RNA sequence: AGGA
């Protein structure tokens, strides 16, 4: 659709690259966007400029590696560390296909609501999100906000860590004087840096005045200094100043440094361009720019984020750059990712990474020794028909299980402007291995959701307004991160999962799990369109037929089972040709009715 | 139409 195209002839002309998606809305070939390996994320979510910085903080090896690294720990307390774990690790599965972040979303804005860090933190986050049209400096002051909140998860997490800490850390000194020859100092370890409205080029300048600076000003004018002796592994930074002087860099010819070296000599800190023209001490580290999220002020004047990333290559010694809209994934220059004179690009959060710790490979979950234990036992959070597992019963990379899961509705389309929300209620997965303990379930679980729901679907669901956790129908009632990581981790292992619709229940509960783990009834019963009914299906090609009255997923779960069971019957010997359309010839001439 |  010349989509992919990220360059043009004019610097006011934006490339189509950096335009405006349409939204997903259902199928959706991905292919004409995305030619690479690396994945995308749905822009179908409230605060929509949070992708964009997902994006960067995925090819961060010390980064990834730590948040995945963290689930083979169950840590369901810390919810922003493990829900961007979920994620991290989903999107470096789907290898280009698409993902999406609802999960995070969903947990970002229930951390939110809690307000019931200062609070001016998630008292400007709730905002954003309920109302994408990118604001002033709101970006960045997402960026401080996701790192401390990381920080204070990670140090609550079983054997905690300090990992971040020692990537992200910068330890400030802040002095200031109270009185005439009396001096203030507090030590705080920020997690980023941040830019303000420096005096009188390159990016250089800019970083050493955030480092070591002198200001005036107080609830007296009292002067204040802070500074910086700590050189941190990934360096981020919150670049934002004004437009007067946003002007002035798209002048500067390369004012973006792709590598410089620098560190401490005096109390102060002072970086240069080569290796040589370094002076100082005995030891200096070498930075390379990691990838940074710029803003696009659009030709129809609105704004979204992108984000550039660079990517190191082990077999060939070379640097593979990447630029990130939604979904729209393309493979660009080193020339055309640093170039800041197009008058619509304004480099909004930088970061610098060390390095020989930049070319440190990407290493997944499956690396690691996870714990399966919660597979074993329940995790109910109220006090008050099936049997869970036994040690035995050990899951392997060709288990049978039989998924079917329900859930409400929170919103409403919301038209003008894409329909939002849909949000997990109930999950039952059944064991598909024959046996003594064949088509029985082990899990059974509800989630709980606190958030106003608009409509429970009971006809269709089949729930009752039992979700509010202790007030009622405390029946099997636990959260939403401790039902996904069962899910996640049958997907880890390689269980092929079997039901109706397969595809549509895990866009909502978020995770993507690969096709040859799949065996969708509505799939292989498929004949052109016309998609046939569960209960419509089972009342024609079994005997079992309860008129389809508040549907219950203990049940939806069973008999998708056993009607797979009746496609390998239909296909082991040669009769599912000649039957698929047999129930097609019944179904016309009965306008598919019971 | 399935899918809730």
């Amino acid at each position: 659709s010349d989509i992919q195209t990220y360059t043009s002839i004019n610097k006011y002309e934006v490339p189509p690259a950096y335009s405006r998606l349409p939204l997903t809305s259902d199928n959706f070939d991905f292919t004409p966007f995305n030619n690479t390996e690396y994945s995308g994320l749905d822009p179908d979510v409230d605060n929509h400029y949070t992708n964009a910085i997902i994006q960067l903080y995925r090819f961060i090896p010390e980064m990834f590696n730590f948040v995945v690294g963290c689930l083979k720990d169950e840590n369901f307390e810390t919810t922003l560390l493990t829900d961007l774990g979920y994620l991290f690790d989903m999107m470096e599965r789907s290898h280009g296909k698409i993902c999406s972040s609802s999960n995070f979303q969903a947990s970002l804005k229930s951390l939110t609501d809690k307000r019931q860090e200062p609070q001016e933190h998630l008292e400007e986050y709730l905002e954003s999100l309920c109302i994408e049209s990118i604001k002033r400096n709101m970006p960045q002051k997402f960026n401080r906000f996701l790192l401390s909140q990381l920080i204070k998860e990670e140090a609550q997490t079983v054997n905690h860590n300090i990992t971040l800490n020692q990537c992200f850390g910068l330890e400030t000194e802040i002095r200031t004087e109270c009185s005439c020859d009396h001096y203030d100092t507090t030590v705080k370890l920020l997690p980023s840096l941040s830019i303000s409205g420096i005096n009188k080029q390159n990016i250089l300048p800019y970083i050493e005045y955030a480092m070591k600076n002198v200001t005036q000003k107080n609830s007296e004018t009292i002067t204040q200094e802070c500074t910086v002796k700590n050189l941190p592994s990934v360096l981020s930074l919150e670049l934002s100043l004004l437009d007067t002087e946003f002007s002035n860099i798209r002048s500067s010819k390369n004012w973006l440094t792709s590598e410089f070296y620098g560190s401490i000599i005096k109390n102060k800190a002072v970086l240069r361009s080569t290796a040589s023209e370094l002076k100082g001490t005995s030891h200096i580290f070498k930075y390379e720019l990691n990838g940074y999220v710029a803003k696009i002020t659009d030709n129809n004047n609105e704004t979204r984020l992108v984000t550039y990333v660079k990517k190191y290559n082990p077999k060939e010694n070379c640097f593979k750059w990447l630029m990130f809209n939604d979904y729209l994934v393309v493979e660009i220059t080193e020339e055309e990712a640093l170039k800041m004179t197009y008058p619509w690009k304004t480099p909004e959060i930088i970061i610098y990474c060390d390095a020989e710790e930049l070319r440190k490979p990407f290493f997944s979950v499956d690396t690691y020794s996870i714990n399966y234990d919660i597979l074993f036992r329940d995790y109910f959070a109220n006090g008050i028909e099936y049997k869970l597992l036994t040690h035995d019963e050990a899951p392997k990379s060709g288990t049978l299980v039989a998924i079917d899961a329900a859930f409400v509705s929170l919103q409403s389309e919301l038209c003008e402007i894409r329909p939002k929300r849909t949000a997990l209620a109930r999950i039952s997965i059944i064991r598909g291995e024959e046996g003594e303990l064949y088509g029985v379930p082990f899990v059974d679980d509800y989630v709980v959701n606190t958030n106003h729901i608009e409509d429970y679907l009971t006809r269709y669901s089949g729930i009752l307004p039992g979700d509010l956790d202790p007030e009622k129908s405390t029946k099997r009632l636990v959260r939403r991160n401790v039902v996904y990581r069962k899910v996640w981790l049958l997907m880890q292992l390689g269980c092929v999962f079997v039901g109706h619709g397969l595809n549509n229940d895990f866009k909502h509960i978020n995770i993507n799990v690969p096709r040859n783990q799949i065996r969708d009834t509505a799939i292989y019963f498929l004949q052109g369109k016309r998609y046939l009914s569960l209960r419509y299906l089972a009342y024609v090609l079994l005997g079992m037929n309860i008129q389809e009255g508040n549907h219950d997923s203990i049940e939806d779960a069973h008999t998708a089972l056993i009607l797979y069971k009746k496609y390998l019957h239909l296909k082991e010997k040669a009769i599912f040709e000649k039957v698929l359309n047999s129930v097609y010839e019944e179904g016309r001439a009965h306008n598919f009715k019971v």
